[PDB]
């Protein structure tokens, strides 16, 4: 019991197990009729683009997706469940790459590109149906799981600086390597807060404008990458969502560049996209000369 | 030589002082039919606002003004020209108050308010225009005047900081008059910088935004007045234009509230729609439970 947009991820408990019939039962009934949609995206895309190898494999491998997922036959016991796992398993395998095969198969097709809010709509509306599939189906599976502070990928006790710094050192990292240092981060706001949410989103996210942030702190310091300006993200929490703020003191985005840099790495409109599907939104306020302000917004659970 | 949206402030020298027989000529010319244009809009108001005995006062304020200045005689001499700036002096004392008796008149006509997209258009366009004509006005009046980094109302050597410092200690003052006392004000980025810019707007503007930043910081922290924290102020100066972002810890503007801060003091709905009219804006960035960033941008003179 509790909610994606128009998605429903099941908090249940059966120590027969009867949940996790329930669970899949659900999941098979909803799984085919969202690759169907999916399906259609592709079939109403402009033909030359649609006609791409790349777009046309992704495409390929929707229809098989639905193949396999309407072949399986209903679940009427906990083997059946099983196998149904198995499958969806494999399935999320398969589509992993998906974001990088679109997001290649629309560059190879960029000179035929005649309207671009057609095309950035079919995006959207892919990467973020794709989203929503991947945690109703990565939930289930979660389901399967016994690890403590888990409903399926519901966290019970999540902490924003917890996440946040995980995907700091991942960022540092990173940055380390490609500029031999990186900027320290300091957090602020309210870094003893803790509630339950869905980590995924915020796994996609981060890392995009933590990598960000950090790039644009270098790229402004060449001279003296062994001392750069700090990035400093601040978490607010209250009863109706939840903001982390990053900001940077790397130049900011030129006013050039404004509205190129909103649309399709291609991680900052993935994640402006992804933010909205969930119910947030992402926002920039460059001051140019100084930095940038990155502000996620995501909705509480419930 | 030198522009606000659709007029033009007259940079000029004449040791004869013919500079000032040209600007008082376009200065005449222009007036009326700006006054004109105010006197359509309130003609424009739905009938029972327009009915409102404050509202009709400042209408009759205008046709007064349009009647006086449409009046006056032709200017063919430096003598006629110093006559005028009398009666456009008296004008802009006269209209001094009338940013106050709409919001007061038109608080006596809420009830009856019907359309606020009407409304709200009316005030903005009524505003800015206003403000506009003053500007060219209070220009043409300071060509008269021999004060160094200055030509008129354009300051040829504007400091940021040193225009911000000033509306800080006034805030300051207001602050600590209300509350026993103020939050330190820290500015960082830009506060060397120094360009030409005509101060005005921001002498609308700035106070306004520190009056907000000084209030919420306070309310917030009534058990503590003795020890609050700072309001932090950022200058991002660039060759398109000036940012300002005023950032306080005074728990942000609540979820419900974000739409009502923006419409209809009266003192953000006003610096907004200034902000636009120069051709800038003004963003709020709120993080309920933490505080709120403002974001003032105003383009350079050119
Ligand atoms: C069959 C599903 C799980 C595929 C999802 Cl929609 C994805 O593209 O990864
Ligand atoms: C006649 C002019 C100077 C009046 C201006 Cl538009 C104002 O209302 O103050």
């Amino acid at each position: 019991v509790r909610l994606t947009p128009t998605m429903m991820l099941y908090s249940g408990r059966s120590q027969d197990g009867s949940h996790l019939l329930k669970s899949g039962r659900y999941l098979q009934q909803e799984l085919p009729v969202r690759i169907a949609h999916r399906i259609k995206g592709f079939r109403s895309l402009p033909f030359i683009i649609g006609c791409n190898p790349t777009i046309l494999h992704v495409h390929e491998l929707y229809i098989r997706a639905f193949q396999k997922l309407t072949d399986f036959p209903p679940i009427k016991d906990q083997a059946d469940e099983a196998q149904y796992c198995q499958l969806v398993r494999q399935l999320l395998d398969d589509h992993k790459d998906v974001v990088t095969l679109l997001a290649e198969g629309l560059r190879e097709s960029r000179k035929h590109i005649e309207d671009e809010k057609l095309v950035r709509y079919f995006l959207d509306k892919t990467l973020t149906s794709r989203l929503g599939i991947r945690m109703l189906a990565t939930h289930h599976l979660a389901l399967h799981e016994d690890k403590p502070d888990f409903v399926g990928i519901i966290c019970t006790r999540l902490s924003p600086k917890k996440i946040i710094e995980k995907w700091v050192d991942f960022a540092r990292r990173l940055c380390e390597h490609k500029y031999g240092n990186a900027p320290r981060v300091r957090i602020n706001g309210h870094v003893a807060a803790r509630f339950p949410f869905i980590p995924m989103p915020l796994d996609y996210i981060l890392p995009e404008l933590l990598k960000n942030a950090m790039r644009a702190t270098m790229e402004s310091h060449l001279d003296t990458p062994y001392n750069v300006p700090d990035v400093v993200i601040t978490i607010a929490n209250n009863d109706v969502d939840l903001i982390i703020r990053i900001s940077d003191r790397g130049g900011g985005i030129a006013h050039k560049d404004l509205d190129r840099v909103m649309d399709y790495g291609f991680g900052l409109p993935t994640s402006r996209a992804y933010a909205e599907y969930l119910g947030g939104s992402l926002q920039l306020q460059s001051l140019q000369g100084i930095g940038t302000d990155v502000y996620l917004r995501l909705r509480h659970i419930d």
